[PDB]
């Protein structure tokens, strides 16, 4: 899978269908994986740099592959 | 769905139903979402600003979004 | 349901049952809601202040509500 | 010395003279103790609750006391 | 049942079998208890003094019993 | 020097005249050593048990003895 | 089972097929393990030593023995 | 002091020479403030938003605003 | 120097005459280096296995390096 | 300044003549700088990615350069 944003998570959100959101970059993608909730809330309160790759690299896209730096 | 408060978590209460209650700003809300319990623990724990988003913006009222910044 | 104790936890412990017990202030008391056993340890480990609100407000007494300032 | 804010820091600022500046509740004050710059950061980073004692209680009064609870 | 071990965590394992073993004094031991994984593995990060009690108070010997101090 | 106080640190309190002010227990005491104030706001933010040894061992009191825990 | 690697974690990678990636020395491993996805970020997080036993000692290779030291 | 830059702190750098040089945004800034080197790394630590004010705002400028949220 | 004792740090106490003392396995050993006491609270607070060197090898002693793991 | 090594900090030491040393990938650098003795626990404590730059680049030499990534 092609990488499509590296960086700090700017903010993070929990949605009404229970998936969850990340603002990277300049693209706010979100995951409908249960345990990268936590995983990703812990990489934004210790500065992580993380790098998301998905297909759907777009405002809005899906992804459930994440890098934790 | 329309912000209803933003600001820091005052105070965090887990209820005898299971549902656990959050005070921000001049308001306390409730929540049914049990992956949402350690989030926003955790946002209290470490002073992060939320934006709690839900159209009974009221005391008592319910909520399933935050945005954690 | 009235306060019971308000304090720092002293310390927690893990029973056979899968209890979990917490002493805060003069009273030891015990719980056996799941979620709250990683609540009650983050709030030992930060130094947060909780008030128990139980009706059996004795040693042993069992509590379901927490709030955490 | 009396009251004047209690709550938690919404953000800190580190002046070109050298001085620190926090914003807590609707007031921003600063003080000249050097000491309490690093302080007042823990006490941001970690959500606690302070309370700032003093006689200039406007925005931009001075302050050398507080209680972090 | 009685004590067996008091001190700081030396280290923790994972096992094949998914329970969980800890190095604490000059014993190993391990529990089957999952909720205690993550609960230990957070005493070791922050330096906690843990005292397991158990029957089977040697190398090997399993335990449910925790205080985290 | 005797044992005065043993417990977790309630609240600290930085004073106008540069001395630090801690609440452990039922006392509330005062140091004048500058190097004391970081460790005792780490004790605080940690939940760590701290004993002050102190023969001026009441309200207003100095101290200069401390043992983490 | 024998060690294979020993170190700090370098990076860590959330799946697709929900098996999470750990890179240690000079090896990428997985596992299927779902517990250890938090234990081994938490090891990122806070710079722990760890050591990894397998048998498919190779790049790719999986395991579910970790030691956190 | 106008707005330079606003963001996550990107990596930090000591000189030689004793100062600090913080990448912030698109921007790589030095300080020769030595009080800011601690509160800048924290910043970094704990994935804090940081606004730093300068009229050098360009590459290899020097600061000695610096707002954190 | 030889190495004297290795262990995590079982307390820590902040003296009348300004030099800091730990307890590292069976041994109560004090140092006069004041960068030593936020370094040495900050193992104690983490967990992090320390070795001691020093001549004076035994309860009393002082020290001046510390190797931190 | 070239680079020297990059990675994270295996250990630190504190010298007899106040110096500090550090070991990242296969090195053993020492520096004068005491600034720098906090803010390379801090690194060696969260797992931070550092590169030292020295032109003194082997077992012994000195350094004042660090990034902290
Ligand atoms: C676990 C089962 N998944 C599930 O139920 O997912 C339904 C939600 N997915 C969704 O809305 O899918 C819409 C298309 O977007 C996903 C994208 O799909 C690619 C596909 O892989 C390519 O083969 C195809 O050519 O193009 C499409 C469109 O780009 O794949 C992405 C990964 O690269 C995302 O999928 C991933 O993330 C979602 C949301 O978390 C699911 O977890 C997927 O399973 C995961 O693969 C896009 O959502
Ligand atoms: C999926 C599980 N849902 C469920 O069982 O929820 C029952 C708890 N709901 C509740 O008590 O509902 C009372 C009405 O309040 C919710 C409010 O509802 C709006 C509605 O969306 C509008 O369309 C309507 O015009 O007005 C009503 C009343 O304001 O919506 C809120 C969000 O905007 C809250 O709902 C959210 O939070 C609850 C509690 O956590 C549930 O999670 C809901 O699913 C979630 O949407 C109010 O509770
Ligand atoms: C939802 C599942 N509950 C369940 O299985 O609870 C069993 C463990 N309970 C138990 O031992 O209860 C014994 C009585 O003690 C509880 C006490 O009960 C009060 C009651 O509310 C009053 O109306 C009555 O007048 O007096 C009794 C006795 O004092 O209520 C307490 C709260 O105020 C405690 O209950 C709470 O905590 C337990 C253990 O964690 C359960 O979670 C309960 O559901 C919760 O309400 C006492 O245990
Ligand atoms: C260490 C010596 N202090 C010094 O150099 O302080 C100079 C900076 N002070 C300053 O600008 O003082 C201007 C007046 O404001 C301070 C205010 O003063 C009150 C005074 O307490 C009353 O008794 C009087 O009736 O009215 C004046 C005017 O309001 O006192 C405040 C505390 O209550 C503040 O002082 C404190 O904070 C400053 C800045 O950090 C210094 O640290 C002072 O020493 C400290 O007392 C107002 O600044
Ligand atoms: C949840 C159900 N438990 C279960 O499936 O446990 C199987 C793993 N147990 C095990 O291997 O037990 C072997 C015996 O060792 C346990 C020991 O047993 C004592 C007993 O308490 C005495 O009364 C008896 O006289 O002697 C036996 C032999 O020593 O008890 C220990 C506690 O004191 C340990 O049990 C505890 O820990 C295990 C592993 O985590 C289980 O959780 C047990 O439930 C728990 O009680 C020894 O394992
Ligand atoms: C090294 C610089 N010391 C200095 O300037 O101290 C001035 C502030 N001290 C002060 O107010 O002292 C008043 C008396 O109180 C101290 C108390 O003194 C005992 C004395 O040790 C006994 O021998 C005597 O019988 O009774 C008096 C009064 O009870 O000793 C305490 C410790 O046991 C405190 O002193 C300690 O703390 C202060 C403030 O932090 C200083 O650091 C002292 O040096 C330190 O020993 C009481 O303050
Ligand atoms: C929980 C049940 N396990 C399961 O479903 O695992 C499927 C994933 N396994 C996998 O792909 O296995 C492929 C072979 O690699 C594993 C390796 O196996 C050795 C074996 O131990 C030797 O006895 C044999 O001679 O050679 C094979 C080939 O290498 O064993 C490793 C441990 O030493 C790894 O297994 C471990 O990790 C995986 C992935 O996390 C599973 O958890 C296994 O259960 C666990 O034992 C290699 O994957
Ligand atoms: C504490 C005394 N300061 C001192 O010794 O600083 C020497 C380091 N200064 C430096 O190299 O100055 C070069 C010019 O750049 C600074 C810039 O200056 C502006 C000035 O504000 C305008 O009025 C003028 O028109 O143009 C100049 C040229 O750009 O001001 C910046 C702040 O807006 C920076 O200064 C700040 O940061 C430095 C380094 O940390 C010092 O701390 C300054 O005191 C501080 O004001 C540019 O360095
Ligand atoms: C630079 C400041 N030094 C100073 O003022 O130290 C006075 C405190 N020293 C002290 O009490 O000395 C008592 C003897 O104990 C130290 C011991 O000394 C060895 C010596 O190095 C050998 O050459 C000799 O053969 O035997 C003596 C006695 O064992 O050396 C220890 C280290 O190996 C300790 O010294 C170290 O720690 C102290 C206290 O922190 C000072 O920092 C010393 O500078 C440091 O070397 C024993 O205290
Ligand atoms: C602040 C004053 N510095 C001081 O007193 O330093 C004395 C300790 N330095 C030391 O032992 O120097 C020995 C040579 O090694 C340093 C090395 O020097 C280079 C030099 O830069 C080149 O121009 C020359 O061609 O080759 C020599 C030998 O390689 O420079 C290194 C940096 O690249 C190190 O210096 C740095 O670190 C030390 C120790 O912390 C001091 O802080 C130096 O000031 C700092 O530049 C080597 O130690």
């Amino acid at each position: 899978t092609p990488d499509c944003v590296t960086g700090k998570v700017e903010y993070t959100k929990y949605n009404d269908d229970d998936t969850f959101t990340v603002k990277v970059g300049d693209k706010e993608l979100f995951t409908n994986r249960w345990n990268l909730q936590s995983l990703l809330l812990s990489a934004q309160i210790t500065g992580m740099t993380v790098t998301i790759k998905t297909n759907a690299c777009h405002n809005g896209g899906g992804f459930s592959e994440v890098i934790f730096r």
